[PDB]
């Protein structure tokens, strides 16, 4: 499905984020039978969108709810819309959403972190008010991405269990909008930017227009047109270019025009001219070895859950700018597109990841599970199909973002059973055909080591999650150092791939200080991080370090029973722990994007 | 002036809350001279609106900045807006704002918590993009509401000093919006709803139209038309009505139409049919004695400052619904209008207050160069009074139709001991009564200006007493405080025979601090401190309200934080409950709704 992000000019957007919506629980699952979308929601209350519904109400019974919830709101179509193509779009409805315009079912979606839209022109009269009803479901099963399993007790009460660390927040987490286009419109764009030794060259264009003739022009930051092209595709611009570089992120504007006999459509696409490639043990941006610094993150904050917020990304970005982070990873689900836009504009490198986390029954944090992970009753052929679909929707959404340099199709799957490689090999090869321009990865769980892991050879970059090393090493630092280094070297011998440690750190209660440098203390977090740093600087194959996590986040419970939820460098209200200043000195102390010399 | 809150009707709005604006500091104050609005802001950064600019960037040098900041943003004007009147509106720009469309200066405003808008039709071309630049100033002087004084040191670096407890957050704190109307449009509406022993009547209106004929229709919640009328202002409608009551807040819809016969304009106004009146020592809503419970609040949250936010509004209301608060006060400044909208719909009682706080030089928290005469040319003067009156004007005209607002508070804790005091406030008190006779009026009293020394309280209808800091003067002793408090309350009862609301009480409490000794800063002491007030309240007939200070921990100025008083909340800043939250809940849900406990408690 083609998706382009809405921008304004021959097109227009009316944001429906005006938060307050009618909101209801459907504890008896009678909402569909009684067609709640036909009238006003009964016994509803005010809720804010975007935002998770879970923490908005200080109510535990709502927070831990599993099943269907209902959103509802009336909105006016502008008068001036008539004659235009009118689209209703949800940037994200977490897990499942079904939408009604008045009484007409218009769209449906499974997948909680990517947009979905439908042409609603025949069901609205511009200038009138229309009722919009959304049925949102938060249940996970073996075919959802991520997977989980629902447990219904004797009384028929549902309770959600799952296998990832973060809390299962749900609701309309991101922007809802109506947007307009001419009946002739640009429906899809794909751009590839080749570079050759940085004095030269090119921007390849493939464009799909639902119904028009295509012209294309490229302007710089000064708006000087620097190249032009004709045709639905084949376009191969010619440039002596300002390259999209980490830390700067120069952007061109690719204006795409689509001409009918009577109508024209103009679409501006931000373009960053840069190359990404793996060469041996190195990751190359613009044919230069890059060293990642930064975080695994989460979409998590007080009150709003995974709900999107402008003040929050402004603040968070000022923080990882200050600390010297040049990169991050969209940990365990696709993020709101605004972060990617931010990264594009500010030259921030991003590892884009699917919501495929929890394909693992051996994590061991917890208290009726299938014994075969890859089997009909668990991860099956439909799961693989859902997994592939999740990869499609992520790539189709983010293929043009210069900030995205790699695709992560999963996080910490158990790769020890035999059916593992049969599951992932097709996904890995489908991913390469959906987007050949970017290296591919699958984030490795630690107990699936170099000796036991079966799938990593299918990918381009080795991303290692090392977080719970403090558990297995019982907190001993010098056993941890020698164990860490020999495992990293073993991975370097098995694969000869560039290595990024995408998770490392330890749970740290802010304000706990110790003279013994022991667990949960701020001092231990510093010493624990510092040992990873010393080892990284002695291993040539390591090209990246991303700390887990940026800030304390709410966890499943689940993880909170080990407690469990203090993994951040910052607190949830974004206050720095002492380790924040340790990272700042290391990350601002090195030459930008340059691995430190052997060793340090 | 003419302010009506935008609704979609014949009128359309494009929110400019698409938060990311261009943002820059102006430390050399060259922005106006180099005419920054003509081009794109140089060396700017992304900022979010609505929101304070202070805490968005983790930067102290930006947080403590005093002077001009610049906002800038490009936006497309809708295609179907051609032929329409196009207005550019800011719900609030905190303290001062000046706005440019492209190169055309279109508006200017002083006052940080009330809307201002301008017809920009001749300066925009529909279907094209226009550059919008806002110069925002956060400086306070003796003529601003609230007042303060700016100090320029050795090096010429500005530094802001002021007299209120909360931090001087600034920026575009609330919604920005372009909206449209037909060239014939409803420009103002005023509604007064009379009630008489609650079985019947009445609704008087007044509508100002720039240029059209007026029809008026009133529909109930079922959308049944229940009354109609004609004329620009003649309506005095007749109903056997469902009255707006605390805890429910039934609302009617008054549809106002303005007709040319090439153009028509329709405006829906929510109307709550209720009466508010003082009679002796009682506060009457719909001729029924009402008892206030709840909080003094603040517009304060992590990261965003005083920036407005829907999730936070939903959560806080879930909390003070749960806790049994039936009311609150817009402490020390006008709040965003959405809150009043919430209160109207949910039947929540509100004391609406101006930003006139800090008219006092004797509070004594902080370290130094202050005028000796509070009411004089060098301090609070005649121009200050004019700004003060202007602030009252803008508040009332914005909130005159909100049924949740049951009284106006024109000031908070002014020093009334100096010589110019009664001369300053008496005109303001009477000007306000002329602006809206329908609502009782008040001025929140500082404790040191007691019954013997206060000179202005007789000029008002309801006595609002701030008793926070009782713990300070009483050295934390509970039963001396209990004895002092009861007598001061009785002293006020004999001097004035006004109904008494305690609008501030509580004590600074470090969340998570527990003590076997029930000492200061501990949660156990806070519960014990609050309870002593409750016992005294239940012994005084004149007390008709208790509002705790404060709802949640909020950021304070350095002076207050040097004594470290930013822990005044019942809840923390991230909205976690202290043990007192559960004490108030049991008391407030335990009493009959809106009913003062019987004598004894
Ligand atoms: C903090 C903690 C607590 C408990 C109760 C655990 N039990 C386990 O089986 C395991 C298994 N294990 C050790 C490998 O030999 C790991 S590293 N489990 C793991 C858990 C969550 C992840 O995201 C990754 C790995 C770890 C563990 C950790
Ligand atoms: C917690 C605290 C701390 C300090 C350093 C003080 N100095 C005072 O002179 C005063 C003056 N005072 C006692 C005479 O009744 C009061 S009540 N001052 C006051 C301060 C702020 C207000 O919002 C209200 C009153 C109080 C005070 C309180």
């Amino acid at each position: 499905s083609h998706m382009l992000r809405p921008v304004e000019t021959p097109t227009r957007e009316i944001k429906k984020l005006d938060g307050l919506w009618a909101f209801s629980l459907d504890r008896e699952n009678c909402g569909i039978d009684q067609r709640w979308w036909e009238s006003a929601l009964q016994e509803s209350r005010a809720i804010a969108v975007p935002g998770s519904f879970n923490d908005q109400f200080a109510d535990a019974d709502i927070r831990n709810y599993a099943g269907n919830v209902w959103y509802q709101r009336e909105v006016f179509i502008p008068k001036g819309w008539a004659g235009q193509r009118i689209v209703l779009r949800f940037d994200a409805v977490t897990h499942y959403g079904k939408v009604w315009v008045n009484n007409q079912e218009v769209m449906e979606h499974q997948g909680g972190y990517t947009p979905f839209e439908a042409d609603v022109t025949p069901y609205v009269i511009a200038g009138k008010s229309v009722r919009i009803t959304v049925c949102v479901n938060n249940e996970l099963n073996w075919q959802t991405i991520p997977p989980g399993m629902v447990i219904t007790d004797e009384n028929g009460k549902k309770k959600q269990s799952y296998f990832h660390d973060f809390f299962n927040y749900a609701g309309i987490h991101r922007s809802v909008m109506l947007y307009t286009t001419p009946n002739t419109w640009v429906d899809d764009i794909t751009v590839v930017t080749h570079v050759a030794q940085d004095c030269n060259h090119a921007s390849v264009d493939w464009q799909v227009v639902a119904n028009g003739d295509v012209s294309v022009e490229l302007r710089d930051a000064d708006q000087q047109v620097v190249a032009t092209g004709q045709g639905t595709s084949g376009t191969l611009q010619v440039v002596n270019p300002h390259l999209w570089q980490p830390g700067e992120g120069y952007l061109y504007e690719l204006c795409v025009t689509a001409k009918s006999q009577t109508e024209c459509d103009i679409y501006p696409l931000r373009v960053g001219i840069r190359s990404v490639a793996v060469k041996g043990e190195q990751f190359l941006i613009n044919h230069k070895p890059f060293y990642f610094t930064g975080f695994g993150r989460h979409e998590d904050a007080d009150l709003r859950g995974k709900g999107f917020d402008n003040v929050l990304m402004v603040h968070d970005h000022a923080l990882m700018d200050w600390i010297g982070a040049n990169s991050y990873r969209t940990s365990h689900y696709p993020y709101a597109e605004e972060m990617l836009d931010w990264a594009d504009e500010h030259g921030i490198v991003v590892i884009d990841e699917t919501a495929a986390v929890g394909f693992n029954l051996s994590l061991g944090i917890g208290f009726n599970k299938p014994k075969e992970l890859y089997s009909e009753e668990a991860v099956n052929g439909e799961t693989q199909q859902a997994h592939l679909q999740a990869i499609k929707e992520l790539i189709a959404r983010d293929k043009n973002h210069p900030s995205v340099v790699m695709w992560s199709i999963a996080n910490e799957p158990d790769t020890r059973p035999q059916g593992a490689r049969e599951y992932f090999a097709p996904l890995a090869e489908a991913t390469r055909k959906l987007d050949p321009t970017r290296p591919i990865t699958c984030v490795n769980v630690m107990f699936c080591d170099a000796h036991t892991d079966t799938i990593s050879d299918l990918f381009d970059v080795l991303c290692l999650n090392r977080y719970y090393g403090w558990y297995v090493q019982s907190g001993d630092l010098e056993t941890a150092e020698k164990v860490l280094e020999k495992e990293l070297l073993a991975w370097q011998e098995k694969l000869h791939q560039p290595i990024i440690i995408t998770e490392y750190g330890v749970d740290t209660l802010a304000g706990l200080h110790s003279m013994y440098t022991d667990m949960w203390s701020e001092e231990y977090q510093c010493a624990w991080l510092d040992m990873y740093h010393r080892v990284f600087d002695r291993v040539s194959a390591v090209v990246g370090e991303q700390v887990w996590n940026f800030a304390d986040f709410a966890t499943s419970q689940g993880i909170l029973r080990v407690g469990g939820n203090k993994k951040g460098i910052f607190t949830r209200d974004r206050k720095p722990k002492s380790a924040a200043f340790l990272l700042q000195k290391r990350w601002t102390g090195m030459n930008f994007g340059e691995k430190p010399q052997q060793g340090g």
